């Protein structure tokens, strides 16, 4: 089926993950081996693995120079990449080319100890490099109206630095090949529901595409990493966001509206949905009337993490002002079950029932990092796909 695929790892690639690391107990490598495992293991899914797809030619090459440590031969062989090739056009429209090499410098400065540790969040390995490619590129090559794809994370990337776990920011390329790939430019929206913000991802979408139409509501903690909220994005965007609803500010910069649903100040009514996906859902049931009404397409990004859950016990996502937080707050804070499958299963409604303006879903792993937490969520995951997006057997 070309009309939905998910998308893990080869062997090869998940095994260059080691020492990587993941703001729970395991390294990346584990954390995503055992995500794959169960994606394999249930039943028939359409899966796709980063092994089969290979890349042109001189791709191969920048490969090949980054194993034998010639760094300058990679240095060298990089800059000379054909400029229109589609992963490099999507991969230098948001990072810039100092990063790249200063990035392709570390995975080969890296080849002596096995992994070369950048700060306290960043490692690479020598392969680094080749696998945040060959993932960039199975996703870019291959036509799946709704891609849930599993990897290393992306919305803390900068277009400039990495950090916190993120390398690239694999999201804002999918963005560039959307607006290149059309003839006219889709009506954006993302929703990340990740506890911890799309710091990197909105840098990238102010810097570079606030041209492009994009509504990005992003969801997080001011309270966990990083620390930032409404008046460090007031110093960001040096404007003062508007408070639209349940403590909840809405910035515009040209043509990109950036809202932050703070789960601090939104706290949850007793029973029923947590009002921050019922805004999510709000304004992706709104976003659509308007390009319906207007007659252009909507292209829609999930970098989604599950460290947002309840059951979340990694420290990224739980301790809260000095202290690990329990399972009163969790409650009033996080989210269960309950409401990620009311979520996960409206979407795919507002797509199945709108697929003449819906047009493109792209689903990408984020953060979530307990390892029975996210083995559950994950068969949520799955069986939701299996009955909305998956023709029945
Ligand atoms: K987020
Ligand atoms: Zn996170």
């Amino acid at each position: 089926s070309e009309e939905c695929a998910i998308q893990i790892p080869s062997e090869i690639d998940n095994e260059q993950m080691q020492r990587m690391p993941a703001g729970g107990e395991e390294d990346q490598y584990l954390r995503i081996k055992h995500m794959s495992a169960l994606i394999k293991k249930y039943g028939d899914l359409p899966v796709i693995t980063t092994q089969e797809t290979r890349l042109p030619y001189y791709w191969l090459d920048l490969f090949a120079a980054i194993d034998e440590g010639d760094t300058p031969k990679a240095h060298a062989l990089f800059h000379l990449l054909p400029q229109d090739d589609i992963i490099l056009r999507a991969l230098r429209a948001v990072h810039s080319e100092d990063y790249l090499y200063q990035l392709i410098k570390y995975c080969i400065q890296a080849k002596h100890f096995g992994f070369k540790q950048l700060n306290a969040d960043l490692v690479v390995t020598p392969k680094t490099f080749e696998i945040l490619i060959r993932d960039c590129a199975t996703t870019l090559f291959n036509p799946a109206k709704a891609h849930f794809s599993f990897g290393l994370p992306s919305h803390h990337a900068y277009t400039q630095m990495g950090s916190g776990f993120c390398l690239i920011n694999k999201t804002a390329m999918l963005m560039k090949q959307a607006e290149l790939s059309s003839a006219q430019p889709p009506k954006f929206v993302i929703i990340g529901t990740d506890v911890n913000r799309d710091n990197g991802l909105c840098d990238i979408l102010r810097h570079s595409f606030s041209h492009l139409s994009i509504c990005h509501i992003d969801v997080f903690d001011s309270r966990v990493y990083p620390q930032q909220d409404f008046a460090y994005i007031n110093n960001e965007f040096n404007s003062e966001g508007v408070d639209i609803g349940k403590n909840i500010h809405v910035w515009h910069h040209n043509n990109l509206n950036y809202y932050a649903v703070d789960l601090s100040l939104t706290s949850r009514k007793s029973v029923g949905v947590h009002p921050a996906l019922l805004f999510a859902l709000e304004q992706l049931k709104e976003s659509i009337r308007e390009a319906k009404a207007k007659g252009q397409k909507i292209a829609l990004y999930l970098p989604t993490g599950w460290d947002s859950h309840e059951d979340e016990t990694a420290y990224c996502g739980k301790f809260v002002n000095g202290r690990m937080m329990g399972k009163t707050a969790a409650h009033q804070f996080r989210f269960n079950d309950g409401d990620l499958g009311y979520f996960y299963e409206s979407i795919f409604t507002l797509y199945n029932e709108n697929k003449d303006c819906v047009d493109t879903i792209y689903w990408g792993l984020e953060g979530g990092y307990d390892r029975t937490m996210y083995e559950r969520e994950l068969k949520i995951l799955l069986q939701v796909i299996e009955k909305q997006l998956l023709p029945k057997d």
